[PDB]
């Protein structure tokens, strides 16, 4: 069986090849339905959404008209109507009673009105700048749901509010100083700190109370819950400033694993507004006892918000190890004004009843980890001493499922005036009811936009899950009263990502598969008159048509194999284009292989993984395998590498590789390469360390080389604290095992964005430090202008060019074979 | 001619080859002569000196006995007797009258006596630790020459003094606070700042007055001249900290070319002491008028000290462009106490006479630049109206020569009482006499320890120079009264580094040549009875013996050629070992090429440049050429590249390369590589950029890629201010011309110490950013533990390993030909 050697192009020629194939190459999202309520008009709804409409175009608001009826013989294509007059807009708020949109576009915060009592526009509206006296950029703007005249935003790590008709502007928090350096002033209000944004996907740190309390004089009280962080004890790291001329570095509060997270607490801003819409006074309030006493054991505020009527604030709270989750109701009466005078302050503590107390309405544990999600729905309060809610969890069965829970709002055993600390269980509510709404060997999805929509009239819950296949996401519906069978609403053969109307009579799906690029289509939901539980769908219109099967892109084929570990493991195979019979080709394993990611599924890969096809076209077999630890296969599948990251993943990659090599004799196992970014770079190094017999070259992008360098939230989920897993951290850190790398050159390539604040460059430089100490060869490429991703096209072009040339010169071509 | 190809050794074989050739592998310095004064004893002198006894041992004081007579049939090897037994030392201080040594060894400052009234030890001495209350490390200790009980030192950028018998310890300056961080507190006293240490080789910023003024009470006043620096307006730069696990950078005051140098002034500390050694008071004193007014146009305090009688402080002052030098006498009466009260301060200003004024006893200019040196001898004052001194200069002829000068210390035309400002020439002293002691097309040496020694009895001056050859330094002697014949004292055929005993009856030479490793020998000076002016020498004893003609080292041969530019240029050629007939070999140009350095001379290159021989043993031609700009050829030769660094150097390299190619068939001009560090790395990049027709590969170490990033003292000397040389700065900066690099890979290797504070790593990172932008390929090696030098052995070994392997794979071997 003869070895195929790839065509040996020059650097200039490969640049041309890449530029030519690139030359040919954002979908609508954040949908919202608003009813017309016009009996004579032809339209039932107007949908609003964010999209581009061009390769080089700002992301902006559009609308389309949903007609009451359609021509069912034809296919309706909805025209995109620009909502606004002339990157861009990333998200938007809406208040339905008034029609007020609010959004940030560049530095400015703007608002328009459509769909309210004002009616529906037929032409682009003019964005109205919310004026300000704040010198710096305003971040994270939110409408007050109780009063759409008021917004809030962050300026220099403090909370501000601004009235968009009276033009009044007030600062609510005085925690940060814009003029002081960060080393001395490390406190913020209303802002999620690094670990929360990066490792829990919480981006805001303040929440409007959705209802206004009326006052005696005919005014009102608006309310804002917010987290206040003190990062004074968090370690300070320096990362190189993008302006390389300065030869300077930015300071950065980075809680590395096994060191202090920020000191956190809850606060409440109480804004008194008079009859004319003007601020009487602002009273800043704090918890009656400190956070550590009321919420024992809690490290992270994972999520937060309010109940629909604004009676209680809620929060989802994690312990340090992230094996215990608590859902806690927090009353506004737990908050007292911040007081310097101890005499007046002691009176305010004694004035608040002992009956007012935190209410832990739910608690769960696991000995794997808590995966945080966005599913949490709270029904209206039927009775004063009860609360009903839907939550999702992997803790019961090891797959994420929905549960309808009723908890009893009991007065606590603990009395505050007695002058003691509460026992752990004193705030725990008892569980009256806990019904499993779903179950099986498959999960409900709750991250990255996936959530539930609850029809309260027909008593149903729409959700996304993996019930039909782990390679496809689908829309499902089921009753939450008499949970029986689960009706799938999307068609098989594509993977779907869906949005359901607030009115529960429509859903939109963005869908694709390996062959076809992503589509976006609208579907009307119907039920037969005799049974509202039973749900059917009908195609209504196309929002975004697929480009169709692209020329010069051959998709891969999805394979599987029964692993010796007792799991089916899936993969993607790109056959090298124009197979010559009786010839064996060089192979390139592309890998990520860490938690919270699945690379192998029935989705279009011709956008993001286009260069895998380019490798196939030059004569490389390309393989991708989701090893144990990847998502969408349940908690036990995910848990396989708890305490043991780096030890198992390459066994699955090799087992899958050898499966393919037996069934396909065109795979040359003497010329295999491995490449990945972040965790993929990490495993690319482990592959070369552990299995140098199988892997000739390894190309590691932004690799974790040393787990002690990575943050608290991520590293302690999967590896625990470093003091209690000394062997796991050692075996999982490539920089502590530099002697295991080859003494042969032209096998190791390290790639790194120099400005990376996520996986610090330090990971690479310390690896290099030990490789140099151990007399080991390496190749290195730096991207001086890039962080963790590659954003500037020139850097990405150079990356791809160097990668192809490296694979050619050290793996694929005939000159590569001669170098040994 | 058939092409020779070097053997393809593996990475492991090359490591072994480098380790075997290394397996077989700091001379005596800082000499001092002390007379025995023992008529009955066998020894005339004891010599003390710093050295390293073994390979891995520390640097300490030793001594040897100089006998009154010698067996002239035999060769006396002096035995090294350890002075200390410490339960290291970079320098020491000594007081003749008392016999007190003072030195720093590690964190401690020590004192111990030998060779005065207390006698001469016959075994190692255990030193006495100086007591302190200071928490941080103490720097730059100096004995008071007027009282060996008193020492000074620096602690946290302020001057302290302490008494080694009474144990009194007083802080003299209150200019820096260690508690406040670097960003806000930028003042220091007694310390030379960055630029003056790197670019002017001044390491101290305070000078003891050599004499004590007696008080009528019975005590005395001791004085310390010092410079006070304010670095507030100097730019702050961040350099990666050596502890890579911290992921932090350290702050550094780095005055980049075209920006503010430190604000500098002179101060005077007056220490009043009572009759029995106790301090009475300390008065800190400042200049009567500001530094800028008294010393118009002066940027740099290049050198400073006192006249031997202690009457005047002196200073050598440069303007910003470093084309004007002034020697200035500064009376203690020009200093007044520092006063807050403005009325009491104006009393003190008026209490100083108008006759007391700064005295500019010498001034010179040049169209090239002033090279600062350490030669300045002031004779005793016979008349109070006159000062006689010897100074050296290149400004008269273009070569450095000694001049005896007499200046009239006149009363100035400027009066302070008049209430105006002094004009430029008001402080200039008229020149009574200016005799040239030496002359010719050759230079006197005044840097790196080269200096003069004056014999005031015989009226002679000993010096070092290039008179006999620019490839050899030799010791000479000449009269300063009736200068004529210059008598060489060292033997032709070696290059010498010498020092003369204070008593002018002995000199020591460290000498070597191309064939023989370095030796150190003692020679006795004497005169014939008929003429004290005449000096002869005789070999007395060896201090450090030769290793002998070194096994497995083959030295190069020095050559020269008559350049088209009108100068003879010198070079070194390493012929390949086992030179086959009718074959041509790959060539490696090693380069520095910047100012203040000469690579080609008659010295042993088998230690520092041992690996050039190793390259020749593998079959490489190695060439080194001293292009125009290199030192030891006069100021006109050196000035060739003024305003245009990087534009002329490679022309000379290539001319010398073509000269060798026409005279030797074995040089294969199709396979020429270039390599150097610092300025050599810079020129290696320029070589590939400008002349890719000549040079196949370039290995750039710590390269200056961008002259705006380099400091004031160096860059502005050679290139002027950036506004006055926009094109020279552009053309001289390789990062600004990234498009000129090759589109072929395997031609450019970048080497850089990651922690380099001198040539910042940003030179590389910025070059790489432009190379990425221009789609150009590069190879990169980082040394994460190294600064500008490569100190840690592992880093050095890896560098040598990787460089050999790179040259093999991309220049020398058969695979290198097939790669193109």
């Amino acid at each position: 069986l003869e070895p195929f050697y790839v065509e040996r192009y020059s650097w200039s020629q490969l640049k041309k090849l890449l530029a030519d194939t690139r030359k040919y190459h954002k979908a609508p999202h954040d949908f919202m339905f608003v009813k017309r309520n016009d009996p004579d008009g032809p339209h039932s709804d107007r949908i609003y959404y964010l999209a581009m409409s061009g390769e080089n175009r700002e992301n902006t608001l559009f609308y389309s008209e949903i007609p009451k009826t359609i021509n069912r013989a034809a296919v309706l294509m909805l025209s995109w109507k620009p909502l606004l007059d002339l990157v861009g807009i990333a998200s938007y708020d809406y208040h339905q009673g008034s029609g007020t949109f609010l959004f940030q576009a560049g530095s400015g915060i703007y608002h328009v009105k459509d769909g309210g009592p004002q009616g529906f526009t037929q032409q682009p509206l003019r964005p109205n700048l919310v004026e300000t006296s704040c010198p710096n950029i305003r971040m994270d703007p939110k409408l007050c749901p109780a009063d759409p005249d008021w917004i809030a935003f962050i300026h220099s790590n403090d909370i501000w509010i601004s009235n968009i008709v009276t033009r009044e502007e007030r600062r609510l928090t005085y925690v940060h100083n814009e003029l002081a350096n960060m080393e001395e002033d490390a406190r913020s209000a209303g802002v999620a700190t690094f670990v929360l944004q990066e490792e829990f996907d919480r981006y805001s740190g303040y929440w409007w109370c959705p209802k206004a309390e009326t006052t005696p004089s005919g005014g009102k009280i608006l309310r804002i819950l917010y987290e206040e962080n003190d990062e004074s004890e968090v370690e300070i790291i320096h990362v190189t400033s993008p302006m390389l001329e300065t030869r300077r570095a930015d300071s950065f509060r980075y809680p590395k694993t096994g060191t202090a997270n920020p000191k956190v607490t809850f606060k409440m801003s109480e804004i008194m507004i008079d009859a004319e819409g003007r601020i009487i006074d602002v009273i800043d309030k704090e918890l009656i006892q400190p956070f550590e006493i009321l919420f024992e054991g809690v490290e992270y505020i994972a999520r937060a918000g309010w109940t629909p009527e604004g009676k209680y604030a809620w929060s989802i709270l994690l312990d340090r190890s992230q094996t215990r989750l608590q859902i806690v109701l927090i009353s506004p009466e737990l908050f007292i004004p911040v007081e310097d005078d101890v005499m007046e302050r002691q009176r305010l503590i004694e004035s608040v009843p002992d009956s007012v107390t935190p209410l832990i309405i739910y608690e769960e544990t696991t000995d794997i980890w808590i995966n945080i999600h966005d599913i949490f729905h709270v029904f209206p309060q039927s009775h004063e001493e009860e609360i009903e809610f839907i939550f999702a969890s992997e803790c019961k069965t090891g797959f994420r499922h929905l549960y309808k829970i009723t908890s009893i709002l009991k007065e606590s055993k603990y009395k505050r005036s007695s002058g003691g600390l509460p026992a752990p269980s004193d705030f725990k509510c008892p569980i009256k009811e806990e019904i499993a709404i779903t179950s099986g060997e498959w999960e409900v999805l709750g991250r990255h936009g996936s959530n539930i929509q609850v029809d309260e009239v027909r008593r149903l819950v729409y959700f996304e899950g993996t019930k039909d296949s782990p390679l496809e996401h689908h829309l499902y519906v089921v009753s939450y009263v008499n949970p029986g069978e689960v009706t799938r609403l999307t068609d098989r053969g594509y993977s779907h990502s869906c949005c359901i109307s607030q009115h529960c009579d429509f859903f939109i799906s963005k869908y694709s598969n390996q062959k076809n690029p992503h589509c976006v289509s609208l579907y009307k939901l119907s039920s037969p008159e005799d049974d509202p539980t039973c749900k059917t769908k009908e195609f209504w219109a196309t929002i975004l048509d697929s480009a169709g099967p692209l020329p010069d892109y051959t998709p891969p084929e999805i394979f599987s194999f029964e692993s010796t570990t007792g799991f089916t493991l899936y993969g993607m195979l790109y056959k090298p284009h124009d197979l010559q019979p009786g010839k064996k080709y060089p192979t390139v394993l592309f890998i990520y292989g860490g938690p919270q990611v699945q690379l192998v599924n029935n989705r279009f890969k011709g956008v993001k993984y286009f260069r895998l096809n380019t490798l196939a076209s030059l004569g490389y077999v390309v393989v991708v395998i989701d090893n144990r630890g990847s998502c969408h296969r349940g908690l036990k599948f995910e848990g396989a590498f708890k305490y043991k990251m780096g030890q198992i993943e390459i066994d699955d990659q090799v087992e899958g590789l050898q499966y393919l090599a037996s069934r396909y004799d065109f795979i040359d196992l003497d010329r295999v390469g491995i490449h990945g970014w972040s965790y993929g770079g990490y495993l690319s190094l482990m592959a070369l360390m552990q299995r140098s017999d199988i892997f000739r070259v390894a190309i590691a992008g932004a690799p974790v080389t040393l787990w002690i360098f990575y943050d608290t939230g991520y590293t302690e989920r999967y590896m625990g604290h470093p003091d209690q897993n000394e062997q796991g951290y050692y075996l999982g850190s490539v920089a502590m095992q530099a002697e295991k790398f080859p003494s042969e050159p032209n096998r190791l390539l390290l790639l790194h964005g120099f400005l990376d604040e996520n996986v610090h460059f330090a990971h690479t430089s310390i690896l290099l430090s030990f490789l140099v100490r151990a007399g080991k060869p390496y190749d290195l490429q730096i991207y001086p202008q890039e962080r963790h991703s590659i954003r500037v096209p020139e850097s990405g072009e150079h990356y791809e060019l160097h990668l192809l040339h490296y694979l050619q010169e050290n793996l694929g071509s005939r000159i590569a074979a001669l170098k040994v």
